[PDB]
């Protein structure tokens, strides 16, 4: 007969406090020191937040040339993360596909840079 | 204003596929989040850019770990995620290409 652990549920506050924004990639280059292939990006999160640095394991489905102009979703309120010689400011969000390759989170149509996910 | 990775990990956001949509201004949907999570109900104010017909078959993102809540006879189970456009109307969060239902955003 079944037994169970505690609820994994959260309050709205514990969701809201995670600041996820949409922004547009303005620069993309290879990330030479990455353990697994990656691309370093600069993302324009709009006039208030500004342009922020990030990286992602996204060389399978994407290229530096095709990424410029793509809107991505990122967590903007982590402390900076030192990734080898690169100091990342934002965590860029994605999903593993059927093969384990990274597919970016997106918006169904473009929206203003800097909008919060809700 | 800053959070930890642990704070982020507490939030369970998954991709799923809308399998049903009816008008509610709001639309009631059922979303298939795959074998572990199953079918979940949601209500979203997305009538400006979407219809039931354009919604069914679409993959959406949802917070799957809020408690279920009653809205009259309707049991709302997940928050369907989106962003305000230039006019304040909701545009859905999405995936750039198909992903298995139930994958976590990370």
């Amino acid at each position: 007969q079944p037994t169970a652990a505690n609820s994994g549920e959260i309050s709205y506050a514990d969701f809201e406090k995670v600041d996820i924004r949409v922004g547009t990639i303005v620069e993309a280059v290879p990330f030479p020191e990455a353990r697994k292939p990656a691309i370093k990006v600069k993302i324009d999160f709009g006039p208030e937040i500004g342009i922020k640095k990030s990286s992602a394991q996204i060389t399978v489905h994407y290229t530096p040339e095709s990424l410029v102009g793509r809107q991505v979703l990122g967590v903007v309120n982590f402390p900076p993360r030192q990734i080898g010689p690169f100091r990342s400011e934002v965590l860029t969000l994605g999903f593993a596909d059927a093969n384990g390759d990274i597919v970016l989170a997106a918006v169904e149509r473009p929206v203003p840079n800097g909008e919060k996910m809700c």
